[PDB]
């Protein structure tokens, strides 16, 4: 209830103002310390202001020599603390830099900066109590003299604290986050790798699930870390989080390794683990969907030089033409079955006028012969004829290909977002996308324009309402045409968000930095990764240091815009604790 | 086990702490001396930080004028050090500037920079131990509240040393790597030619061979270093260390001098030298894969404005349409045997 | 794979070794590049690298950029300007290292009697 | 609270100014009358936002030719073509036959009753 | 090689004179060039090159050229501007040697007096 030190200066520097503070000697006696970038407490002529710790400096105090005077006592081997308390009264002075950043004004409103400079004779320091620091957190920026809205519950996010020092952290002070910001916003996850992005990104996750339960996901999972992340360690994935909250039927999971998944659920969810993860093939049938053979082939590798073949561009624009030709489906089909993808048992083409069966080995033959007694002459040479000689580009298919299936998963993910029946209701869907291997590009970049063209159908009807969780998004937001660019940027117009993480801001490109909501940082090493956080946001530069100096895990600088008084350094909390936390 | 010096002044500048120590006469007259760079330990209220050694700097203490003293005694040719000692102790101190790097806490937990700034009458420097030297390196990042992680075996690397000054050179405190830090992930080798590249490249490919024998090299070879030792040196090279370690049967070498190699290989591993080293040729033929030539024919050197001919553009990108009509490979065949490029006996064309 | 003189071939952006060094974590491919002018190389490359030895460099600008890419890297500028000895090289392995260590480096021939004792 | 300019006109009794262009017309009228009441047709005027391509074609070519053009920019020689010359194939009938049937195989709905030649 | 006005031969990155200072070390062939420019020389030559001769340079983007590619001769810039001595050169041979030093260098005649004995 005392004041820290006595105000000895103030004045503005450029768009802050500033006041000087010292501490005595008989303060720093009882170990009274302020810690930088801890909050305080300013008050000067009736009024209380928020004030922060920039910086301190030793300088000497009144008509004394600290150099001369302390050097002396070193040399007559003469101890101060404890036979010249004279000469430590007069050089134990230390100095801080304090900036006012606003004021907490009628119902919560916070008024940024100040206009009026105060007296060195008016102001005090105070430290900051709990009570005092936990409305100081709840404050935000609303337009003037108006209600303060209220309504939706919010959930513990991490509690405040001031680095790895002992006495700077504040278990009781934790800041609450309405998961309304995450839904239908853009938000950012910088930092260097390994230092707490994962367990961070799974709380997101868990509380948008638990508050919204009409609000679906589209995880593309790289990492293989969203699921049952045990991965182990200790720390839970969703489907385990999932489980200890009683939410049910809500967990779609797409993978081509089905065996492996299915041994590892049931060993880590129990034996009634089908009630919360349903697990579906990422494998098709290529004799059921020749479009996909194509258009994959067609966008294959093509080292250095791009030459697309003539033969697989016509196939590829006259492919829907050629279904209504059985003459010319039987070049399709048999291009497949000649690279070596095995086909379904009593599978039957119409090629001339008999029936042969392609499943079979020694009808197989008699097509194969009968498709060179009539190449021998003109005939229809290119097109379907093409495909057939030139069958050895669908040899990398094999590995996705599987006999019987009838899937098309991509329409089926499309239904599990944006169905009409599948209206509401929730529906987390993540794709396991090592297990496609070379493929994965191909499919994750069509099926986002599926879903990108259906939201739009949907405008002025229902909002789309599902998020998209980006991994290594530099990778694919930094081309303008991009189909994750056109989401970034026009998103928000049908209710699509987007939480794509990356271990440097500056791959990014600056006009979607800017458009960004919710920021959460964490320890960046690079000189200008810093720079471009502190181009698009102004009050990064606050705690610019802190990142470059501070490799700390698990401690993270946060940011919701646009009402947001300042960055808020926080110490996430573990997945474990929440789901504790969650079960009352 | 006393202090250095006496710490004088306290700051922070930009994002890391820093003090500034004075060393007073009867120390230097006693040979105490802080090398730049050095590590030193910090004490204040109770803890102990790491501290670098960053500047150093003369300046006069109290009302003294050292260069009127120090010219006056000078000029009358007198001797400070025997005649007038007083003058002497009024104008011997230093000044050393010291950054604070972080803490150790728990059991090898490192704690970066700090957010508290240390009154001047409480802190203390010390140098520092071999033991402490020892257990500073051994330090890491982790979370918190938690124990290490150990695992794999290590193998020295280096030794800390402070340059080429006497006295800042500690063999015993040594620095073990994890060959697993060489496995998938980058490395960068900076410096100029001359100064240890290649030795600190080899014993990093020696270490992987050794504790790795799963995880292969593609050596990009630009200056016939790796092989084997380098004339006027006697640093051996891949072949020779493999062969010292006892691994066989792993090296393929791919040149297109074989015997000038082999007889190099023979005068250096000796007799039994094809049980560690396969040498291989280095050479295409062109008649089976027309498209090297075509593409070594297109990106030749175009010098000044390039100059790539319409011609050897459509060859290039029509290679593989070209290959299913015999006339085109007809043509392409024909010219490769125009230039001089003899085939295999018994080829055909259509 | 070991690169030698790797500022030919990393800085063009459209190369196949810039798209390596990028992208070879993910498939298990590991890059060692040695270069005496680290200027020349994209900072991305260098942002994004793990494992660092550095030895004297003859330019400033070498050192410059070196302290932008990490920045514990700012405390042995000038001790790399000045000090051309051979042998003695600083180095940092990512993530979990505290600080810049500077290291007297073994001889190969050192190793190897060690190994095989 | 913030009221529209749709509102504002109607506060102001300003009548028959403003027209609304939007493909969702269904919507939108009903929105307009929940706010506006009855009377919403004398403030606000709702009207398609669509094109009859198989009239003008140079709005399908300038459609296709300007697309999105991922990466790097590949524009097909055909299109460029088409948008260059469309006006001098108006007037060759037979030649605007492949343009009307490229419409048609696009899957665009024709008028009852068009010929071509 | 011997070549006098080497900037009209080492400007191309294709020329055979850029290939030879570039890679010609490998197969024992050395280069003597004299140029009056250092800025006309590309600073890949530059840093590949060992032995520096240096006389008056009375241009400022000489010498600052010569500062980047070799550090040391920064202590002798200004000598170097302000200066027109004949005869007078500053030698420095990489990679081993402390510092430039400045010669008066012996002429043809007095080099034959000596052999000669």
């Amino acid at each position: 209830e005392s004041p820290i030190g006595v105000v000895v200066s103030s004045r503005r520097n450029g768009p802050w103002a500033e006041l000087t503070l010292v501490l005595t000697p008989q303060e720093l006696d009882q170990g009274k310390r302020l810690l930088l970038g801890e909050l305080v407490r300013v008050s000067s002529g009736g009024k209380d202001y928020v004030g922060m710790v920039l910086d301190g400096y030793y300088e000497p105090v009144g008509r004394s020599d600290p150099t001369y005077t302390l050097a002396l006592a070193h040399i007559n081997q003469v101890d101060l603390e404890k036979e010249d308390p004279w000469a430590r009264k007069e050089v134990n002075f230390y100095h801080h830099r304090i900036v006012l950043l606003g004021r907490v004004v009628q119902g919560g409103l916070f008024a940024p900066s100040t206009r009026l400079l105060p007296p060195v004779v008016e102001a005090r320091v105070y430290r900051m109590t709990e009570e005092e620091l936990q409305r100081l957190l709840a404050a935000e920026v609303r337009t003037s003299g108006s209600v303060k809205a209220e309504g939706k519950r919010r959930y513990a996010f991490g509690h405040l604290a001031y680095g790895l020092e002992e006495g700077g952290e504040y278990p009781e002070v934790v800041k609450e986050v309405d998961p309304a910001l995450f839904v239908g916003r853009r938000t950012a996850n910088f930092g260097k790798t390994g230092f707490g992005k994962s367990n961070e990104n799974k709380v997101i996750l868990t509380l948008l699930a638990h508050a919204f339960p009409r609000v679906g996901m589209l995880i593309l999972d790289q990492n293989a870390e969203y699921l049952l992340q045990t991965e182990a360690t200790t720390s839970p994935g969703l489907a385990q989080a999932f489980k200890a909250l009683g939410i049910r039927g809500r967990i779609r999971f797409y993978t081509a390794r089905e065996e492996a998944w299915a041994r590892r659920l049931k060993e880590h969810l129990g034996t009634e683990w089908r009630e919360y993860v349903e697990v579906l093939p990422l494998k098709v049938d290529f004799y059921h969907f020749p479009e996909l053979a194509v258009a994959l082939a067609y966008q294959r590798r093509r080292l250095q030089g791009a030459e697309p073949p003539q033969y697989l561009e016509n196939a590829f624009y006259n492919l829907e033409d050629w279904k209504h030709i059985p003459d010319r489906m039987a070049y399709v089909y048999g291009a497949l079955r000649k690279a070596g993808l095995t086909p379904r048992k009593g599978l039957k083409i119409k090629y001339k006028n008999e029936n042969y069966d392609i499943s079979e080995e020694k009808s197989w033959g008699n097509l194969q012969e009968a498709m060179e007694n009539n190449s021998q002459r003109g005939d229809n040479k290119g097109g379907a004829r093409e495909l057939y000689s030139r069958a050895k580009v669908f040899s990398f298919l094999r590995a996705f290909h599987a006999p019987g299936k009838e899937a098309n998963f991509l329409e089926t993910i499309k239904e599990d977002l944006l169905g009409e029946k599948t209206e509401g209701e929730g529906k987390v869907v993540i794709l396991d996308l090592p297990s496609l291997g070379e493929a994965a590009d191909f499919f994750t970049l069509r099926l986002m324009d599926l879903l990108f063209d259906r939201a739009v159908e949907l405008y002025g009807k229902r909002q789309a309402n599902f998020l998209v969780v980006l991994e290594e998004a530099h990778n694919f937001l930094e081309d303008k045409a991009g189909i994750f660019y056109r989401v970034a940027k026009e998103g928000r117009k049908y209710g699509i968000g987007m939480l794509y993480s990356t271990q440097s801001p500056a791959s990014i490109p600056m006009e979607i930095l800017s458009q960004t909501e919710n920021f959460l940082v964490k320890h960046l090493s690079s000189e200008e990764d810093v720079k471009v956080l502190k181009r698009a946001k102004a009050p990064f530069a606050f705690v610019a240091d802190f990142l470059l100096s501070e490799p700390i895990i698990g401690y993270s600088y946060v940011y919701f815009e646009p009402y947001q008084p300042f960055v808020v350094p926080l110490r996430v909390k573990l997945l474990e604790h929440v789901l504790k936390s969650l079960d009352s």
